[PDB]
């Protein structure tokens, strides 16, 4: 059998050794990459959209990975992505995100939970969502100027190609398993939601990430593949830029 299930269908899938996507069925297949580093820290880009998913892929990672220590680096301001810093806290883990991706996030609980809430198309999900109380990362490092991990001399890069599926969406770069979580700038089929993006901005930004040399590269939602995603991605946005005449 190809993936293992928890609580809350979640699923989690081995793609490489040390390294996992699991992914939140619940909430729009929401993909979040898990890597074991080999000085033992575990390191968690992105985030499950609340607590019952966060707390189940927290229990998940200390059983199977006994971590060292845990950071996790959040992709953009939206719940997958930020959803999981309460728990992440709670959990002893090491949130981080750029200065904007905070601050989107502070404007952003700003608004209405009651009103937010009715973008979600069952009742148990709208209550889940109302449940939890996001909250910016703990850690936070200058946008334009990225960060770049080092565990035992193991790299983690963190970078900002450019305005796209967000105006704070970064990715992240393991120089050494050539593996790139490129987020919710990844959209190899259609754009999706739009209410953040620049799409005119979008195939550039995308075609920044051309620069990584990826074997494997994981988008926010929906399956991952290689290389290709990027220049699928650039095609669904230049056809959106297109369209929408701009
Ligand atoms: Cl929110
Ligand atoms: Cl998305
Ligand atoms: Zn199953
Ligand atoms: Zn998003
Ligand atoms: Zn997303």
């Amino acid at each position: 059998s190809d993936h293992v299930d928890l609580p809350y269908n979640l699923t989690a899938t081995k793609i490489d050794s040390d390294v996992f996507v699991v992914t939140d069925r619940d909430f729009y297949s929401s993909n979040v990459l898990v890597a074991k580093m080999l000085d033992g820290t575990v390191v968690i880009v992105s985030s499950p959209f609340e607590n019952l998913g966060t707390q189940t892929l927290m229990d998940w990672v200390a059983k199977t990975m006994k971590p060292k220590k845990v950071v996790a680096i959040n992709t953009h301001f939206h719940l997958d992505g930020t959803g999981g810093n309460e728990i992440y806290k709670k959990m002893g883990a090491e949130t981080w995100s750029s200065d904007l991706t905070k601050q989107l996030r502070l404007e952003e609980n700003k608004k209405d939970r009651i009103k937010a809430a009715e973008f979600y198309k069952n009742e148990d999900l709208k209550r889940r969502i109302l449940s939890s109380h996001p909250v910016p990362a703990d850690n936070v490092f200058d946008l334009k100027q990225g960060k770049v991990f080092s565990f035992s001399n193991e790299l983690v890069e963190v970078s900002f190609p450019g305005p796209a599926h967000s105006p704070d969406n970064v990715v992240v770069y393991f120089p050494k398993k050539k593996l790139l979580f490129g987020g919710c700038m990844i959209k190899p089929k259609e754009l999706g939601y739009l209410g953040d993006a620049n799409v005119k901005a979008w195939p550039d930004s995308a075609r920044r990430l051309k620069k990584f040399d990826a074997k494997i590269v994981i988008p926010g939602h929906g399956e991952w593949g290689g290389p290709e995603m990027v220049n699928k991605t650039i095609k669904v946005a230049e056809k959106a830029v297109g369209e929408m005449r701009l």
